[PDB]
């Protein structure tokens, strides 16, 4: 078995609360490559509906029926996670399009695109400081994802002079939050960090302003489309939230690396779908191919599609090519940063009168 295409197997959330995720990631695979070093990509794209079991079975799919090259996905942590699993078991490489919890046991065969929460975080906290917040509530999912962001604020929160007062959690179904709302209400901090993304992040956002909490409220890159705006409305004013540099490629220098393909993606998005309709999740699987068009040539030199030293040439390159040029960061990966983002992966955004503005 070895063969003229590159087969890459994506799964993704597109139906369920997490479409709001894996649409957009859906809709960029119009806009990458389709050959790479002249040979076809054979890219099999399957729903997994946000669920790890489903997740497992793509993924697992796509090794022994696609014989793939390469494994994406997926929207939102749980499965992502799950597909890191069968990954590094299969020895197929991966590109993570949700955030996940690198451990030894995922750390060989998975690299991320999403911005790792660490990073994010620091944005976060120093506008924190810089606006004298003291006190700080959270509420997030009671999952993977919720527990990133909560350890993150721990941390590195703590470490800077932040107090926790206030901790709840949700389940990513749930249509009310008035239980946990009461609580934070209650404590009173002068700040609250929302664990969360897609729809369910608005959910915090309204309930919190309807229930007449005043102080800042702070959102993770979970939450970076104008779909968050459309359903909180004028609840989102004011909110301070993470973003890739994707969401604002005009702000940036000719400089910056991420320009060019910034508006490369922006461009083509946006002619389909309309002004402002650029998001950070559509970025993750367009800067994902940005990555295969960097590696799969190395990868080329001494390797045959379809076989495992193929498969390990991947590996290999993604470790060896350093600042792979993207819309949302400059990546370069080693054997133990398997993010491999700097500070150029980054902005923080605000909302004034409906619109996303960059906070200068
Ligand atoms: O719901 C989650 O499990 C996290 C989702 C998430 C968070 C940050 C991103 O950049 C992204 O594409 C997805």
């Amino acid at each position: 078995a070895e063969t003229n295409e590159i087969t890459i197997g994506i799964t993704v959330t597109t139906t369920g609360p997490a479409a709001a995720l894996g649409i957009p990631e859906r809709n960029a695979l119009e806009f990458v490559a389709k050959e790479i070093g002249g040979h076809p990509l054979k890219v099999i794209v399957l729903d997994d509906g946000g669920d790890p079991t489903a997740a497992t079975t793509n993924a697992r799919r796509f090794v022994t029926e696609s014989k793939a090259d390469v494994i994406m996905g997926s929207s939102v942590t749980p499965p992502t996670v799950a597909v890191s699993n069968v990954a590094n078991e299969a020895q197929v490489p991966h590109i993570a399009l949700a955030p996940l919890p690198i451990t030894p046991e995922r750390a060989k065969w998975s690299v991320a695109m999403p911005q790792p929460i660490p990073i994010m975080g620091k944005v976060l906290y120093e506008h924190m400081k810089k606006n004298n917040i003291k006190t700080v509530g959270y509420i997030g999912y009671s999952d993977s994802y919720g527990d990133l962001w909560f350890n993150d604020l721990k941390k590195q929160g703590e470490a800077m002079g932040l107090k926790i007062v206030a901790e709840e959690r949700f389940a990513r179904p749930d249509t009310s939050v008035a239980g946990q709302v009461l609580k934070l209400v209650a404590a009173n901090p002068d700040a609250i960090l929302v664990g969360a993304s897609g729809t369910a992040a608005a959910l915090p956002q309204t309930s919190l302003r309807e229930r007449g909490y005043k102080g800042l409220i702070y959102q993770t890159h979970g939450a970076a489309s104008m779909d968050f705006i459309r359903i909180a409305g004028k609840s989102a004013e004011g909110v301070l939230m993470a973003s890739g540099p994707v969401m604002d490629p005009e702000g940036q220098d000719d400089s910056a690396l991420t320009k060019k393909p910034g508006l490369e993606l922006n461009t083509a998005y946006e002619a389909k779908y309309g002004p402002n309709s650029r998001s950070q999740f559509a970025a993750h699987s367009f800067d994902a191919f940005k990555v295969l068009e960097r590696v799969v040539p190395v990868a080329l030199k001494t390797a045959k599609p379809g076989t495992q030293e193929f498969r390990e040439a991947i590996r290999k390159a993604l470790v060896s090519e350093k600042d792979i040029a993207a819309s949302q960061g400059v990546y370069s990966f080693t054997e133990t940063d398997r993010y491999g983002l700097d500070d150029r992966s980054r902005i923080l955004l605000t909302v004034k009168d409906g619109k996303y503005v960059m906070v200068k």
